[PDB]
């Protein structure tokens, strides 16, 4: 029951939903214990030269240096095809609609582009998301040693792998050992709240 | 200084960023220990009858029953004024831009409307957010007893009451799913990081 997390990372020409284009999407599925269930999928999505010419210089330099911009010019994959490839990959692991949450770092940004451009993928995923950066920001306040001790971080598919490693790290440090507290302790705490 | 969490909940005519209107916004600031730093602020934002008439029946019924729809009709507050009232409230507690994260349940939805309609508020908050529902969904898998033991929610469907429920939910997870402070040793943390 509920043994899949869908990990997605996107790259864009920028973060403005009124004008920027989605140019890369990667997907990996894990079980609930963060074991990777397959090799996943990453797709570079075509954007025309006019769209790419709108990138601010910091993003232009980043996408030039990673080789993404040249891959975008050479891509023959449109939005609808990328959506079908990602959703078919997910449906191989996730059997029910509106069950699997989207997981990643600052995943709301990626979900904004998916909602705009990939409505079928948006509708298939649970509306709830697992933002690893939510846990990062809580540890930053509650457990500074955990925040400063994060494993070192190194394109969509590599970013996903690092998000999974960061959550594994928080599970092992910030979260209680299974099975967690007693049913009576839980009841007492809930009662006060 | 990283104490402060900014808690915001919005109400809308619907969740479609192409057409729906933001009709209520509430804000509370907490310290890092989730103590409320003031009484906060909630503002009903005017929308015209044409916009309100586009609400699907389940949303129409929710906003009718809470009194929100009638408060919207009577409101003289526009988006720019609501944004200024919320941002002035936050700036009383949060001294630096791009420092305080936005906190709530499924807070991405609210942030989407804030980014569209309130660019100054959007820019003042950290881009990072604390989604209490992220913790809920992790506990649902890792600690079913914690997930099923959550405190009962009032379900006011009004911005300020919803914020209070989000804070109580995070207090509940902090007391159950998270290790007692100060947590594991620097050496234990290093050993775990090394394996990953
Ligand atoms: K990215
Ligand atoms: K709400």
């Amino acid at each position: 029951v509920r043994d899949e997390l869908v990990w997605i990372d996107c790259e864009m020409t920028g973060l403005d939903l009124k004008s920027d284009r989605l140019i890369e999407i990667a997907v990996l599925v894990t079980d609930a214990d963060l074991n990777i269930l397959g090799d996943g999928l990453d797709v570079v999505i075509h954007a025309d030269d006019e769209s790419l010419s709108s990138m601010v210089d910091v993003v232009k330099q980043m996408h030039a240096r990673s080789g993404l911009t040249e891959e975008v010019r050479r891509s023959t994959v449109d939005l609808a095809t990328a959506e079908e490839m990602v959703l078919d990959y997910i449906r191989g692991h996730v059997k029910q609609a509106k069950t699997a949450p989207l997981a990643g770092n600052s995943i709301a940004t990626d979900r904004g582009f998916i909602a705009r451009d990939m409505p079928k993928l948006d509708d298939y995923l649970h509306y709830r998301m697992i933002d690893v950066s939510s846990i990062k920001e809580l540890c930053r306040r509650w457990y500074p040693r955990i925040y400063f001790g994060q494993p070192e971080k190194g394109r969509a598919l590599a970013d996903i792998h690092e998000s999974i490693r960061e959550l594994k790290y928080y599970r092992a440090t910030a979260f209680v050992p299974q099975p967690g507290p007693s049913t009576s302790d839980i009841a007492a705490i809930a009662a006060e709240l």
